[PDB]
């Protein structure tokens, strides 16, 4: 049994709350450790540590700040196997999934190496007679980020890389479900040459989150998670006068046109639907074949691929898919699957009976596939976040388009087609922030930016890319002239 | 007596609430007209009108959208006299001030002529193997803007020019104190070739604003006004999931170093302290001379010039200054002046007695100058928004800098000095968004961006400049590839 | 008979060389006027004028400079018919063509209205300890532009709009074939409020070009014309230490894939092949159908449309196409046509017979269409610049792509297809600067940039867009710090 | 001469010998002795390097930007690991101190750091609905194969200036470095291979004018970048353009420091010592002219400078306390000595005379003592000519306008500096001067890797600077696509 505390001022520390939460191993269903839940006083200590450290860090030139990230990237590559094992053991996903998690975080770190260029502001000479005008992008001061269970490496680095690169200090409040990676990341930042107090990790639940939102020394909050919590963090942050960016849930659709490469479409669906047991806000949860023949041919190819998925713990490196994160998630998913049957959807692949020998207590659910799903059913309206894929049969292109158009969620969407007209038209019109053309998971790369539309995000600036530099800096504008003096 | 309604769908329309507010001529103190206070039906009609028109507007190419602003700029020039007259008549400020108000709005309209270039997004070829990745900046849809009494031309234009250039529809809720100019602007947009429904004006008070904040079809809200109301709007907009940018109050300081051009500092203090009867969020309301000799010489120069300010109605074109906007504002200012005297400050120029013959009921206050002001006084802590300049004597550079630094407000600040070290150091350290070096009112031009720090703004994007374009657009990122086909 | 001189220092002035050049009315073959050919002395006078005015102009703020362009755009709209008339009368093209010529130049003027944003440079705070680093984009001084016969409005404006917006003085040496428009444009710039001497027009031939290339006070040269002369001007300018951008000839191919809309492609070929009598470096001169059926079906649709082209003077407002610019041009084209026949190509529409009643001395040639053209033929290798379209039957996709790939010219190219894969692959791989997907004449808009590859351009910066702002400015970088002074 | 080493070329991931059997001698300038030789490329040697580049470039251009950037991240780490070795070989051929050599390498390293951001930097522009259903977008694609010609004084920094953005952008690159000190460039190319760059993407071709002409007339090389003297820059620029190539060339300097009466004179004098005599003045950003304003400023400045010039520690790279080493060649030494003589015979006052200086045990080294001239006027050779040696000239200016007009009127416009406390004087001076790089209380205003380097007037040719975003522009060509679709299977 291991006990995680917090990471403050360069050290792992125990905290003072007398509160803990259990860390499970979701493959066995057993408790493997605890994590401390920060009190308001523990949060205050992290803020005071960030306050004491931030000015010297902001006073370090951009090139030197960038060198910390360069060093950190090498450390990540050096510590990859260790990081992935601790991630998988708490989260449930495969070693390869876990490495992908780390790698996508690493890529934001690579991006912020370019902070000297990225943080440039604008200069105008002769805005008026002898008058120059120029901006400067200065740190906001102290930022905080709140992250979900599914990417405990990538999403923290999404936020802390640009925030710290811009010369802010940063308080990370990660998911209490799987907190080993975030602490290890902050430890590695120290090893990379980051001053103590610039990246603090404060573990906790709602209590720690409320403490962050109400602290008058925190300037900016970044959130990734479910839509209901995203709304609450966004509204509350604003109510406290802070800047905020929040990113929510999804029900990503893949539309399949009759001219599409059906083999590639089926392959994309198995990976996008069932990768990480469907625990992704960019999982494809709805497949929309256009026309009966397309549906039938696609289902024909897809069904066997779902049935032959290898399910197992992270120690089995041959497995395609692991358990879901908690018993609660398991039960919530199972209840949703039952509602699908009850409401008239056809469960073509039924995974409810799956048990893994030796792991009967793990949070394991077999792959599920529903056909004849309709927009009024719960399995369609609700983000399931499990290995459950729904097929809605569309009669034509306009009908197919209107499905993701009309959904509450607008995170990601995909269209599979050979037709340039269909792809252009669909990607132009859809009210969804991230679009795949023959690409099933259209997550933009670290140097572009990430953000959904509709109920999938709140605020006006995305994750990473240039948007992140904007979010973590305040603009100062100077207008400048001089009286005539000694030159005359 | 005139009776202003709303401007919805290309025309002037009567309100349907049955409630009006009184429009005063501040120079005589009598009612000259009324303005309707929008009901929910009024806002709903404005939203429906916007919804009907926005798609075809967004589908118009950027160069064609730009040509509308082209035309509009010419129409503003042609109608300059008429616009200035109606502005001054309701506001109080001089015709010259009213032209300035309009022209600074006009310059945002010129800036957005560049919308084809401004709206460009980013393309990457070969992000992956055969994969291209690119963003598009699309309209948010329908936006709203809430504006204050003091600039009913400029500030409406600040918001609606980029909002509309970006392909959005825009609902203006201007100050009910002086709503003539806003309706006339919407009318001139129609004459410029703007489609009906794209710029709508809904007049009203807290009622209209709350309707705007809670209407599910408005995506974005921009606010300029007092800090308390900015706090409210920012929080409420966010609680409803909207993007928001809010800009608040001020207590702008000018620091005068002993090496400064004192003649120019003193002239700048007359202009910035007493222009518009001090009714500006970029008015200088604190003069911070460094050293006794600097303070005493500055007082020597200011006294005769504050005393000789010519005060009068807008029909008097020699007047340096007009009346304040309402009886309420006047009483608030006079009350704060009294507290200055009560709390020990030295009223070296007393304008309390000033009366204008023929205009005995107008809201006229003579220029006031306080010396020996300290930071514990009400006249120092509170934004007065009137013709009251306070002098706080600092002993050295560090004492002087700490004054605007510790202030609750952080809109603008100025430093007067011949010394490059003092200027650079001051501009770099001060926690204030807009800094002037030998410039009294460092309002950036339309092509740079406007926004204060601390309690002077909320959100993460400024007014106009490229910030505004970011605020009025949402980012869509497409990831794109193709299966082998007919080319093979 | 009319006599054109030069436009120097705000005035139409006479040439002092005594040498003149004939201006033809291509529709009748008669001489309608003469244009002065600049001496070395005439050029020197224009440079002395430019040198005298540029400092004051560069000292004018970017908003004021932009306003000149705003007024100019209105003056162009006001004078459209007169401009188009003088253009068509000297060039030969239709009024509608001439209006397009002027409009596209007008669009560059609209783009440079945004010069205050476009000319921004970069700022870094704390590049070192207490050290700031920032660039300024300042004028190059005096530029020159050399332009060809076919777009005597658009091309001059391409060059002088950004040159002048950037704070430079500009010397235009337009084509002596049709010099009425360029002078009128200079005159209108004056009316728009441009100071005298900022835009001078120096008419002439090689003599004037050589005088520009060897004048020590001209910093930069822009050229558009034939490849042989672009090569000469690029080399000579550089041997004289000038910066240079030169843009050359073309042999634009259109690839028609078997899945293309053949109606649309044939219609596009008529406009792009025969518009302006094919006197465009973005004209399609080679059609490349893929497959036997595609070629046969295409030839079939084209023939009746080529046969029924309406050919007349600009005074016949029903005409689709006018005469070519000179008898020299006409003899060259006819000579090329004959070479096509003798080299084995099938002439399926023979325009050689064409004569127009009452216009027997006009430079009229009927539309020509060849089939079975192969890469070894002169009509394939040589830019014809006449109404002669060549069809090259491709067997497959790779064969079709290799045709424009291997051509010495690489100005524009187009692919007609419904297939995303084919479109993307062709566009990505082709060694040609301007690529159309279902667009026959992919000339970028003013806010993007123009320029070919291979033999079609020389230098490292394109015409208009942000490229042009880069070409007409030089970068200065300031590194700045201050010693400890009075602030301490 | 002892045991000499022999450098050839670096082509396709390997050191290879020259096929011309012509060599150039490599000296140790501390001793004056030959220590090795370098091969001078034939046309065939260059042709081999171009063919090498041609075969390899397409696959490298097809590698995604993030993967290209990682080669540079690894390379940066390799530079740090090999810093001491790299500095040693540089100093031994060039003359400058080990610390100088490390700064040379570090500034090259900083360009490699900047091009790690190539994925963001290479982005192009997109417009939706430029017309009805019509989209318009650009792509920045490789030019193909570039070449760079570099001078003796920074054989690490300058090659990296050029090859880092060229290679990050997806091109292959042929470096032709100075034959004076060719060890570093080849070792850099070796380290690029060790960092994972494919063979043939960075080739090094050693040689003289012959190799340069072979570069300038090779039809497969699309772009040339040159840094060196103004006469050769003119030649490279013109000839490149004659051959249809794009080119950017960077030339000589005569950098002035203007000292206002209100300046921190002690900081100015200290700055002049470093900027005037660092690397024995062999820098195109060395201050070679001081311009004090007014009598007292001049007299006091001179008085400060004299004993600091006199007490400079001069020695070989093996003496780690030296401020300055020998100049690069015998030729360079003779030319510096001729120019010093010219100053005396044309009337300048040689207040510190370094002509006599000899170092015990290094009598044949190219060592010259620090020199300082007062009462220099604009008609003298020491003023008009770039000396490239440890010779500082003091021109007395009576006022601000006169002080400003000296760098204004000079043929060269590489760098300039103004020392003052006055915001007005600095702003005005920096705004008006016709010189590309300006220091305000900064003696050597060389911009950082993420900004850009370029002089004005005679100091540069072309329209794009070195490094910064300019370099990304220079190493890419713009393609624009205009795109629409006909009614399809969606209808
Ligand atoms: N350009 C400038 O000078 C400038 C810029 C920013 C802010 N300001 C600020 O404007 C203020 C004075 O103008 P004002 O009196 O019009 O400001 P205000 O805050 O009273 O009103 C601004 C807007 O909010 C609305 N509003 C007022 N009370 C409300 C309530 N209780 N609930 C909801 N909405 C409400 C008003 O109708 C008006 O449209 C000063 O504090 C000043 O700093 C001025
Ligand atoms: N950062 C810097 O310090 C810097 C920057 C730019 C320029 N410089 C300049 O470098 C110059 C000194 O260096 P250098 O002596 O190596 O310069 P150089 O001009 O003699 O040589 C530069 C390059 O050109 C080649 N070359 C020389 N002569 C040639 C000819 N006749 N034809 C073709 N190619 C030829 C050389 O082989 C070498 O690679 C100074 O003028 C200085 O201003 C220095
Ligand atoms: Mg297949
Ligand atoms: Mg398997």
């Amino acid at each position: 049994m291991y006990e995680l505390g917090h990471f403050i001022d360069g050290k792992r520390v125990a905290g003072t709350s007398g509160r803990v939460s259990n860390i499970f191993n979701p493959a066995t269903g057993e408790v493997q450790g605890t994590v401390a839940l920060a009190s308001d006083a523990d949060l205050a200590a992290a803020v005071e540590s960030a306050k004491a450290a931030q000015p010297k860090w902001a006073a370090t030139n951009p090139q030197r700040r960038a060198r910390v990230f360069m060093k950190f990237v090498q450390l990540l590559n050096d510590n990859m196997n260790e990081l992935a094992e601790m991630l998988s053991r708490e989260h449930g996903k495969t070693i390869d999934d876990a490495k992908g998690d780390i790698v996508r975080g690493l890529e934001v770190c690579e991006f912020v190496i370019g902070i000297p260029h990225l943080q440039k502001s604008e200069f105008t000479e002769g805005a008026g007679p002898g008058i120059d005008m120029y901006s400067i992008r200065q740190p906001v001061g102290i930022g905080a980020g709140i992250t979900p269970f599914n990417f405990p490496g990538m999403i923290p680095m999404w936020m802390f890389a640009p925030a710290i690169a811009c010369g802010n200090a940063f308080i990370l409040k990660p998911s209490e479900r799987d907190p080993s990676v975030p602490i290890r990341l902050a430890e590695l930042m120290i090893e990379a040459g980051l001053p103590a107090g610039i990246l603090n990790v404060v573990n906790g639940d709602k209590g720690a989150v409320d403490a962050i939102l109400t602290h008058p020394d925190i300037a900016a909050v970044s959130f990734v998670g479910s839509t209901p919590i995203a709304r609450y963090v966004y509204g509350t942050a604003a109510m406290n006068g802070k800047r905020a960016q929040c990113f929510g849930g999804a029900k990503n659709h893949m539309i399949i046109m009759p001219d599409a490469d059906l083999d590639q479409a089926a392959n994309a669906l198995i990976g996008a639907g069932y990768g990480s047991a469907g625990e992704r806000c960019m999982a494809i949860s709805v497949a929309v074949p256009v026309g009966e023949e397309t549906a039938n041919r696609l289902i024909d190819k897809l069904v066997p691929m779902v049935e032959s998925l290898r399910i197992g713990p992270y120690t089995d490196e041959k497995a395609d898919m692991g358990p879901v994160v908690t018993k609660e998630a398991e039960q919530r998913i199972r209840s949703l699957i039952d509602s699908g049957i009850e409401q008239g959807a056809k469960l073509v692949v039924d995974g409810r009976d799956f048990k893994l020998q030796g792991y009967e207590n793990g949070h394991f659910i077999g792959g599920c596939l529903f056909d004849d799903v309709t927009p009024d059913m719960d399995i369609y309206k609700t983000e399931i976040f499990g290995p459950v894929l729904s097929v809605v049969r569309a009669r034509n292109y306009e009908e197919a388009l209107s499905l993701p158009m009309k959904h509450e969620y607008g995170n990601g969407v995909a269209i599979y087609t050979r037709d340039g007209d269909a792809a252009r038209d669909f990607a132009s019109r859809i009210n969804i922030g991230m679009v795949g053309v023959n690409v099933p998971i259209p997550v933009p790369l670290a140097y572009h930016s990430f953000g959904g539309w509709k109920s999938s995000s709140f605020g006006d600036l995305n994750q990473h890319g240039t948007d992140s530099i904007k979010f973590w800096t305040r603009t100062k504008t100077i207008t400048s002239r001089w009286p005539s003096g000694i030159k005359d």
